[PDB]
């Protein structure tokens, strides 16, 4: 309860992060509308926003922030002109508007693609007018990505304020900036990708899979916290993605910041490692939560046998409350196992389920559950110790052609340049999971291939081109990985026509990019296997020691024309 909810906002929020937010929730809804409008809009929000700091009674304080912002998007002159049945929504009352203006969002929409201008030309235009440069790109970042939760979004802006502030005085202004603006752009872009998978996901598996999930995940940051603690926390968790997934960004920061609040006022019951999130302003304690790291363990753990396998009560227990003991399990396994990915968690959790149904329906049939349990720990922890002592043994451009060869032959209908990006997207997974510790790299992994995964099943539901990819994209989020990793090689593909403009290379390679260069010749790559899928060979580029001048044509001409026969 509150007398004015614009004044509380400009308070907890303070000015300048008011101006960013309005901002951001204007430009989602507004897509269409220039900078500059959109700039007189938040200039206008925010002196009214100020007077009712100044007095909660003034004109309008009073009104609700759902209200006043739904006013706002009516007094838009250009509304039926530009956004046509989104002004429709303007004849409607409260709550009726806010879910129209809500469902009128472009999910799209339809925007040249943001290009990155020259280095150079973004640290002059960054020193001369810093407010308008960064305060346009959130502009325009926000209008493409209307569902992107804007407080992460601001959280995105106040890096990249960073990473040009360090980079614009650096002698080599490239060199600084370029990786920093990868990292930045592959950070939103799986911030983004990880956003619409849990929200398809709540809508296709249903509230329980995403409770088990949580269960999971919570009991792994945890440890130390009861399951009554985890239970109460898995409830709100499961609230705050389901209204955050129908989108409204209010109910959604309202949401996040109660349960951060919760979390924060019972710390002692939770973790030893919240305090200084705890501390952060409203803004910033959500996010700083559900990145911190996992707490540690007690160390006195006894194993699970004795209340999950010995225990004369497991049917009975397990029968008065199937999810609840279900859900104690989880919480039991995966409190000792952040090692794991929450996805193999989950896979013991309805392996364990499996048992129970089977043997409480006789009883003292499971017991050796446990060993039941083995294989599928053993599944992706072989997988990651194959894969890191791949690209130990390579590096990461020879393990992605490594990788490249593979995935071209399981599915040999997908398109050249869809294969390239997902080998040299593995590869970076190769590269930042395979520099961690042997348990750290399953939830690294899992984070990584979550989005490659999702990012992929992306492309293939609006082009598909493989029904065992389909199978694989529409089984259970837990099956997806193993759905993947058991692709074998397509025995029944009729090899691509040859074309000789698509083999042969020119002078521009010399002077193309080292990014562009190595893209080039894995994309022929792709086409050397295209064309020839029953072609042997262990690893491509550079292998040995483990165990697992140039011309357009005349000399260019002569590999086409000898590899043509000198492959099979
Ligand atoms: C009465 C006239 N006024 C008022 C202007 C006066 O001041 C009196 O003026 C008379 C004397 O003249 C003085 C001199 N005059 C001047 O200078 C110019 O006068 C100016 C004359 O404008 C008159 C016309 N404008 C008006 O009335 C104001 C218009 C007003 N609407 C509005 O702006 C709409 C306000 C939008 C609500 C905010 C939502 C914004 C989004 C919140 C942020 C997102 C949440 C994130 C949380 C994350 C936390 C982490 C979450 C987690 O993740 O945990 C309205 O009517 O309601
Ligand atoms: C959010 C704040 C964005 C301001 C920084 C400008 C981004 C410039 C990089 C171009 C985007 C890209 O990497 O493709
Ligand atoms: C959405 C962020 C809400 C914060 C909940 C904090 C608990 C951490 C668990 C998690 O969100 O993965
Ligand atoms: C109280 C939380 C519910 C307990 C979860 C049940 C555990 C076994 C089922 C695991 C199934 C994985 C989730 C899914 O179906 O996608
Ligand atoms: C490139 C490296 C691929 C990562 C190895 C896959 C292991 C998958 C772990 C997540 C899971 O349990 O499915
Ligand atoms: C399926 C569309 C073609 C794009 C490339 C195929 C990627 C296959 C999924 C790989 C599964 C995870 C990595 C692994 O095998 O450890
Ligand atoms: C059909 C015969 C055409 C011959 C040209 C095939 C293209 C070869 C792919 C490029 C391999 C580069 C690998 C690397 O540099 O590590």
């Amino acid at each position: 309860a509150h007398k004015s909810e614009v004044a509380h906002r400009f308070k907890d929020l303070g000015e300048e992060n008011f101006k960013a937010l309005v901002l951001i929730a204007f430009a989602q809804y507004l897509q269409q509308c220039p900078f500059e409008d959109h700039v007189k809009l938040v200039n206008e929000v925010t002196e009214f926003a100020k007077t009712c700091v100044a007095d909660e009674s003034a004109e309008n304080c009073d009104k609700s922030l759902h209200t006043l912002f739904g006013d706002k998007l009516c007094t838009v002159a250009t509304l039926r002109e530009t956004y046509g049945e989104m002004a429709d929504c303007c004849a409607k009352q409260e709550p009726e508007r806010n879910e129209c203006f809500l469902q009128h969002k472009d999910d799209n929409p339809n925007l040249p693609r943001l290009v990155r201008p020259e280095v150079d030309v973004m640290c002059t235009a960054f020193h001369d007018n810093e407010e308008t440069f960064l305060k346009k790109y959130l502009y325009e970042i926000a209008r493409r990505h209307p569902y992107f939760y804007a407080p992460e979004l601001l959280f995105f802006a106040k890096r990249y304020k960073a990473a040009f502030t360090e980079c614009c005085q650096a002698a080599d202004k490239a060199a600084c900036l370029l990786p920093k603006l990868d990292e930045l752009r592959d950070e939103g872009k799986a911030s983004s990708a990880k956003q619409r998978l849990k929200c398809a996901s709540l809508q296709k598996f249903g509230e329980r899979a995403f409770k088990a999930w949580a269960v999971a995940r919570l009991s792994q940051r945890f440890p130390k916290a009861e399951f009554a603690e985890v239970s109460k926390l898995v409830t709100d968790l499961t609230k705050v993605h389901t209204e955050c997934c129908h989108g409204d960004l209010l109910e959604c920061a309202d949401d996040r910041a109660d349960l951060a609040k919760y979390i924060c006022e019972n710390q002692d019951s939770i973790s030893s490692k919240l305090k200084e999130c705890c501390e952060k302003p409203l803004l910033e304690k959500s996010h700083c939560i559900a990145e911190v790291e996992n707490d540690e363990m007690p160390a006195d753990l006894p194993s699970l046998a004795a209340d999950f396998v010995e225990s004369k009560d497991v049917c009975k227990n397990y029968a008065e409350a199937k999810d609840v003991f279900l859900g104690m399990f989880l919480y039991e396994y995966a409190r000792r196992h952040p090692d794991y990915s929450v996805v193999l968690l989950l896979r013991l959790a309805k392996t364990y389920e499996t048992t129970l149904e089977k043997c409480c329906a006789p009883h003292e049939c499971y017991a050796k559950v446990f060993d039941e349990f083995k294989p599928l720990v053993e599944e992706p922890q072989n997988l990651i110790k194959q894969n890191c002592e791949l690209f130990e043994q390579l590096g990461e451009y020879k393990f992605q052609n490594a990788l490249l060869v593979r995935y071209t032959k399981k599915v040999p209908q997908v398109s050249t340049p869809t294969l390239v990006e997902v080998s040299r997207n593995l590869g970076k997974v190769g590269s930042k999971c395979c520099k961690h510790p042997e348990a750290k790299r399953m939830p690294c992994a899992e984070d990584y291939l979550s989005v490659v995964l999702n990012q992929l099943c992306v492309l293939h539901e609006k082009t598909p081109v493989s029904d065992r990819v389909t199978k694989c994209c529409t089984e259970s989020l837990v099956n997806r990985r193993p759905c993947f990793s058991a692709l074998e090689v397509d025995e029944t593909y009729v090899p691509k026509e040859f074309n000789a403009e698509t083999f042969t290379f020119h002078a521009d390679i010399c002077t193309l990019s080292e990014k562009e260069r190595q893209i080039k010749k894995q994309t022929a790559l792709v086409e050397l296997v295209k064309h020839k899928p029953k072609a042997t060979k262990e690893q491509l580029k550079a292998v040995m020691d483990d165990f697992a001048e140039t011309c357009f044509a005349e000399e260019g001409k002569k590999l086409v024309a000898a590899s043509q026969a000198a492959l099979g």
